[PDB]
């Protein structure tokens, strides 16, 4: 097992991982065998951590385990595109705060209905440094921890709603995210190209 407490990306037991924190409170990620990781956080500022793939794509993502936010946290298939720069989220679980934005319609996927939203961040941290970019959101209408995410269903719905992804030149991870919160997660990811 390897504990991560400091910003970095890399590979562990055949899986890509990303850890990122603004440095508030206490945040750790433990990288275990195959696709397993755990997180522990107390009074965090903002962090995103998880395992997945060096590049995004159309992938049937299978995951399982636990996700226990006290306050604001997300469980999301998460990644970035280039040209345009986009931060994208397929959110299966959350805490006290449900992600919202400009409502674009729904998509049905993996036993659930997802609300689609677009938001925009100005001069914020990104995989290209301090940048302005849109965020694309699929938010499940009912919370869960575990199952399949057919990323194709989301990407295609986004495209029908005029939300175009760039190139899959950056990571795609099954992410734990917290904001001014405490919690834990213990997750396993796997997947294959549709
Ligand atoms: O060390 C470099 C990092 O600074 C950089 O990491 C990305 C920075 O932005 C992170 O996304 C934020 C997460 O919180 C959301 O609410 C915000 O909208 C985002 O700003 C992302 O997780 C990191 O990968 O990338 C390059 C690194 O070398
Ligand atoms: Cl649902
Ligand atoms: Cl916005
Ligand atoms: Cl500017
Ligand atoms: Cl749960
Ligand atoms: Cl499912
Ligand atoms: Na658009």
């Amino acid at each position: 097992a390897t504990v991560i407490t400091t910003n970095q990306t890399g590979t562990n037991n055949g899986f890509y991982y990303s850890f990122w924190t603004d440095g508030g409170g206490s945040v750790s990620m433990t990288l275990n065998s195959g696709g397993n990781y755990s997180t522990s956080w107390t009074n965090c500022g903002n962090f995103v951590a998880g395992k997945g793939w060096s590049n995004g794509g159309r992938r049937n993502v299978q995951y399982s385990g636990s996700f226990y936010p006290s306050g604001n946290g997300y469980l999301a298939l998460y990644g970035w595109t280039s040209n345009p720069l986009v931060e994208y989220y397929i959110v299966d679980n959350w805490g006290n705060y449900r992600p919202t934005g400009t409502y674009k319609g729904t998509v049905t996927s993996d036993g659930g209905t997802y609300d689609v939203y677009q938001t925009t961040r100005y001069n914020a941290p990104s995989v290209e440094g301090t940048k302005t970019f849109n965020q694309y959101w699929s938010v499940r209408q009912s919370k869960r921890t575990g199952g399949t995410i057919t990323t194709g269903n989301h990407f295609d719905a986004w495209a029908r709603y005029g939300m175009q992804l760039g190139s899959f030149s950056y990571y795609m991870i099954l992410a734990t995210e917290g904001y001014q919160s405490s919690g834990s997660s213990n997750l396993t990811v796997s997947g294959k190209l549709a």
